[PDB]
């Protein structure tokens, strides 16, 4: 079956070198046409659509949160730290001698309070708007949502303790204690709200509120950073988060937020500048990382573009012929170099055209990287088939068209199998979950196809055209006006087969090389299969960006100087009876209620930060609900009058209103069916005072998603992680945090009326990026698999190979993959979809090493194992090393000065690699082991070589 593909493509390049104009044309037309729909291109660069399964349990989590409780604000975040301010001692009193630190100074936080008060009236004129945009329009008011103002929006800092009150800051009163007096300044304030947020009255001699200006408590852990435990006054970093309104991604309201985080941004780049030897100012806004990715992946096209201008240079001045210094234009391959690159860049946007048609949404990170591997894949094709019809001596009075026949029916079936091998290991590599390696995958498959389709018709073509201007005694590219003359027009041997001839192949196959590399091999094949173990699986942030970025400084200051991670909502789904006395003993964590209960378990989880990553005991509006409902005066209904049995606010101080919220309790308080229905909707609407400090509207308005008659649907219950620094630990993070739900649902599932499908999961905003590193390995190991056996299976069907011949071809793949592993796990690449698509390519691509040499071991009539190994060493593996290695080699060590972190380690290196151990395998271990053990001699496969060529010739 290998010779009858033979007989097709000799018709078939015969036929294509008979019209190469009409085919050339009949081959553009196509591509053209596919690569026009480039202009419907939707370049989306939202990281949540390239980087999250939209079928995955995060997105459905997410999707059943962001509907029941409205989506995760937008976090604009800035930490300064004075590093060359000397830390000093304050004799406080109530409280011991306390070493303060350089950032906690009067002055410094005077210039963060002018920085604060610049912020919040911080206005952008909004085209689409034609206005003006406040901060009062698009921020995250958590106490009074509708009809909002400026000093209403979640601004978190240590000068909300002082309300942003400049007079209350620089406030000193005179306090005398046990006899003696000392001045009490803003630092004893400080201390004492950054023990216990929650107070309206300050113990310091000062009727000082601690609670923000928006009023809900600040917690120390948000308005300062770099303490370790109760020590705040020793805290290193200050933090001032402007926390805006997140909205749904086609809102006209997102553009809002949008153009203000830029403006932030700019006037946090001049406040930088502003305070050089003062602060070390570090900051992000939500639209940072959208704006770092993107703004390199168009400063790296120069980088890039030059890879296929030094692909084209190399092809073009190694296939033209230095023997003689008078007729090395007209041996000078340019116009072949030229067309194959352009042919192969045809192909590329032909794939990129086709699946923009059908309105699949790429990113400028996807379209940048696909010409490169499609190129390194599809120029070794052209290499080794223009390498063969120069090698291949024409037969006497044979015209040109019956020899580029001839050469491609020689070597076609070589490329159909190559072709094939990666195009199927590309689309099973788009199996992946990540949308983004997907398209990346499909994209490239396809191009692969078109690449092929085009190298057969259009190239053969163009080879013929070029075959015809060289045999005419005319230049190459300054042809047409110049057949003037040469010196005589075929000359002797070349030097590459010379090298491989005179000095390796001897070298190679000596009596000691073959045991030495055999046993070096085995050896690095041993060390590998060690290494490839202490491989790390997780693509952290701080490699999507470059590394000149104003985020890396963030991010080195958010893992050093931070305290806790991301919020982490323990959201319960549908069908809890809260209002059942027996339901709302197992949720609380106050006298009477349940022992390992919901708030029990994750305070006793937070106690080991460690095993459970989770840093702060969750909040709780039913614990909070059964505090606000005591016999204090909290609630109060009107004991009579107009508004009779109606809820008296804690603020009013009337006589009318002095009946307590519900009857003289006789020990842990719980309210009935229609008491807790009725009394609910006013503690989610109270605002926290100084009378009553416990109410919801501060914390847990949002958290309670109440149906139109007074049924809670769902709620959320709102822990922090511990500080996550790798990616490892979002992901261990997720995996505990999920643990701990799944704990607490089995608990929850057991109360009288709880429907069995109810559910506790543990909803963090970056679930859906580290959760699929959950099964990465099961998934990539199952995909590689599934990429080895096509390979083998055409490789023993299409190139007709025998069984030792596709087995040495397996153990060669498997030997190659389990070293780049291997290296991997040495050099310091990470496991994730990114180096997975590249592995997956690895395993299309070694084929190209493996199968040339293979075959022309196994197409061989020399008598001793030796003789055809080395006939096969100097032949193919010349072709395959200038081909395949030499046009791999200097693409790649281009895309060494791309600057983005990302392409710099999984593009540059991982490639680097996978080329040089393929190189290494298929042209040092290959010939060694075929000149061993390599399949006997056939001598029908090359005698009826004979019945293909001549009967179709
Ligand atoms: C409380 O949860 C309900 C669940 O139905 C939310 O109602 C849905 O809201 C989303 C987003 O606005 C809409 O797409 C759906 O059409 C709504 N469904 C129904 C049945 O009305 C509700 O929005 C949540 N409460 C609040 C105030 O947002
Ligand atoms: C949730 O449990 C409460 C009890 O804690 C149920 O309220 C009772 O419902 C029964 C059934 O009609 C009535 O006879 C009682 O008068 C109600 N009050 C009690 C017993 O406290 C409530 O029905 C349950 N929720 C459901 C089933 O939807
Ligand atoms: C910030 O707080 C200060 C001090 O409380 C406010 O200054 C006023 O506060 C008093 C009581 O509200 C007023 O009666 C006085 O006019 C004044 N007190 C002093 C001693 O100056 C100030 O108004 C607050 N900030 C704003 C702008 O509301
Ligand atoms: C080595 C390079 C030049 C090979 C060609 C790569 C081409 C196909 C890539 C590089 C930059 C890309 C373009 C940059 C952005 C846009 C603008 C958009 O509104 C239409 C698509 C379009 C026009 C892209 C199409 C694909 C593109 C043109
Ligand atoms: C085939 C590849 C090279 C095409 C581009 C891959 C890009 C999109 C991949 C590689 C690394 C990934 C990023 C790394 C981690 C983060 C941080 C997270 O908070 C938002 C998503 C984001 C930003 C990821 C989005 C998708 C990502 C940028
Ligand atoms: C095919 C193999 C044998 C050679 C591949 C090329 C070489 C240069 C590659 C393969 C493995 C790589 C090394 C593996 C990891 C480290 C440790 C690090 O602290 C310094 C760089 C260094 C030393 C890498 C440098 C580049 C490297 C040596
Ligand atoms: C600074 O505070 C630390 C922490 O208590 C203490 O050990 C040390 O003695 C103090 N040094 C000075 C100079 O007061
Ligand atoms: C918008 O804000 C700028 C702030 O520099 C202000 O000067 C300008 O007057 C504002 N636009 C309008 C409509 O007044
Ligand atoms: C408080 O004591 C300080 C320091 O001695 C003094 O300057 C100030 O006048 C005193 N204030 C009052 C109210 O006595
Ligand atoms: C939580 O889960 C189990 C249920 O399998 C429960 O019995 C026990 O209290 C907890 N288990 C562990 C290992 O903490």
């Amino acid at each position: 079956t290998h010779t009858l593909l033979g007989q097709f493509f000799q018709g078939w390049g015969t036929r294509v070198a008979s019209w190469p104009l009409t085919i050339l044309v009949l081959s553009v037309i196509p591509v053209v046409a596919l690569a026009a729909g480039l202009v419907f291109t939707e370049l989306t660069t939202d990281p949540v659509e390239l980087w999250s399964a939209p079928n995955s349990q995060a997105r459905s989590e997410k999707a059943f949160h962001d509907q029941h409780f409205g989506p995760f604000f937008r976090t604009n975040q800035v930490i300064l730290t004075a590093p060359n301010r000397s830390s000093y001692r304050y004799d406080s009193l109530l409280l011991g001698p306390k070493n303060f630190s350089g950032i906690l100074d009067l002055d410094l936080l005077l210039e963060l309070l002018e920085l604060q008060e610049r912020l919040r009236h911080l206005q952008v004129w909004s085209p689409e708007a034609q206005r003006n945009i406040s901060l009062q329009d698009i921020c995250y008011a958590p106490l009074n949502p509708d009809n909002t103002s400026l000093y209403d929006c979640c601004i978190n800092s240590l000068l909300q303790y002082f309300q942003n009150n400049r007079t209350l800051l620089l406030l000193t009163a005179n306090q005398t204690l046990m006899g003696q007096t000392s001045q009490v300044d803003w630092k004893d304030h400080f201390l004492y709200c950054a023990n216990a947020p929650l107070t309206f009255k300050d113990g310091t001699a000062l009727a000082l509120s601690c609670m923000a200006d928006y009023g809900a408590p600040v917690f120390p852990f948000l308005a300062i950073g770099g303490y370790k435990g109760k020590d705040y006054s020793e805290a290193e970093a200050l933090i001032m988060t402007f926390s805006l309104n997140n909205y749904p991604a086609g809102d006209p309201r997102l553009a809002q937020a949008k153009l203000w985080e830029e403006a932030f941004l700019e006037e946090m780049r001049a406040f930088q500048r502003r305070m050089a030897g003062m602060f070390q100012v570090t900051f992000m806004a939500e639209r940072s990382l959208e704006d770092e990715i993107n703004r390199t992946t168009a400063e790296d096209l120069p980088i890039f573009a030059t890879s296929y201008i030094v692909i084209f240079l190399y092809i073009s001045l190694a296939l033209g012929s230095y023997s003689s210094w008078s007729r090395v234009m007209v041996d000078s391959k340019a116009t072949l170099g030229l067309g194959g690159v352009a042919v192969v860049l045809g192909a590329v946007m032909a794939a990129m055209g086709f699946f923009s048609y059908l309105g699949i949404r790429s990113s400028l990170v996807i379209l940048q990287v696909v010409p490169f591997l499609v190129l390194s894949v599809g120029a070794d094709n052209i290499f080794i088939f223009v390498l063969e019809y120069q090698r291949l001596p024409r037969r006497p009075g044979e015209p040109r068209e019956v020899h580029i026949g001839r050469a491609l029916g020689r070597v076609a079936p070589s490329m159909l199998l190559c072709s094939l091998s990666e195009a199927i290991c590309f689309f099973l590599g788009a199996l992946t979950p990540m949308p983004a390696v997907r398209t990346f995958a499909l994209t490239s498959g396809l191009a692969v196809i078109l690449d092929f389709l085009l190298q057969m018709s259009a190239f053969v073509a163009l080879l013929s055209l070029d075959s015809k201007r060289q045999e005419a005694s005319r230049l190459d590219v300054c042809c047409c006006v110049k057949p003037q003359e040469l010196p005589p027009p075929g000359q002797g041997e070349g030097l590459l087969l010379g090298f491989f001839q005179k000095a390796y192949a001897p070298f190679l196959l000596h009596w000691i090389t073959r045991g030495v590399v055999l046993l070096l091999f085995l050896a690095l094949f041993g060390v590998s299969l060690y290494s490839m173990c202490h491989i790390s699986v997780g693509l952290d942030q701080e490699l999507a960006l470059p590394k000149d970025s104003y985020l890396l400084d963030y991010f080195l200051f958010l893992n050093r100087y931070f305290e806790v991670g991301a919020p982490v909502y323990f959201v319960t789904t549908l069908g809890y009876n809260f209002s059942s006395e027996a339901g709302m003993n197992a949720i609380c964590s106050s006298a009477g209620c349940n022992n390992f209960s919901f708030t029990q378990k994750i305070q006793y989880a937070t106690e080991f930060p460690e095993q459970s990553y989770l840093a702060i005991p969750a909040s709780s509006w039913v614990d909070d609900f059964i505090d606000w409902l005591t016999p204090s005066s909290c609630c109060r209904l009107y004991i009579s009058g107009p508004n009779k049995d109606k809820f008296c606010p804690s603020t009013v101080n009337s006589l009318n209103c002095l009946k307590n919220c519900m009857s003289i309790t006789m020990g842990s308080v719980r309210p009935s069916v229609e008491q807790f229905h009725k009394y609910l909707p006013w503690f989610l609407n109270d605002r926290p005072n100084i009378k009553c400090p416990k109410g919801g509207l501060a914390a847990y308005s949002t958290s309670v998603n109440l149906t139109s008659d007074g049924q809670v649907l769902t709620s959320r219950f709102m822990a922090y992680h511990k500080p996550l620094k790798n990616s490892q630990d979002y992901t261990e993070a997720l995996r505990a945090a999920r643990e701990l739900a799944a704990n607490i649902t089995a608990d929850l599932r057991k109360v009288p009326g709880t429907d069995p499908a109810f559910e506790v999961f543990p909803y963090t905003i970056t679930n859906v990026f580290y959760e699929q590193y959950l099964t990465i390995l099961p998934e990539g190991l199952f995909m590689l698999s599934l990429c080895l056996v096509p390979t083998f299976a055409v490789s023993c069907l299409l190139l007709g190979l025998d069984l030792r011949s596709g087995l040495l071809n397996l153990l060669s793949i498997v030997m190659i993959l389990v070293d780049t592993v291997g290296f991997m796990a040495l050099w310091g690449i990470s496991y994730n979809a990114v180096s997975l698509i590249n592995l997956v390519s690895a395993v299309g691509m070694s084929v190209e090493f493996v199968s040339h040499i293979t075959r022309s071991f196994a197409i061989s009539t020399k008598p001793t194992w030796l003789e055809r190994a080395k006939e096969a060493t100097i032949s193919m593996g010349s072709a395959v090393f200038a081909g395949v290695a030499m046009t791999n080699l200097p693409g790649i060590l281009v895309l060494g000065l791309a600057k983005a972190q990302l392409i710099q380690i999984f593009f540059f290196r991982l490639n680097l690699l996978i080329t040089l151990l393929g190189l290494l395998h298929g042209l040092v271990f290959l010939p060694v082991i075929l000149s061993y053990v390599g399949p006997d001699v056939n001598p029908a496969l090359a005698l009826e070589q004979k019945r293909a060529e001549e009967a179709v010739a």
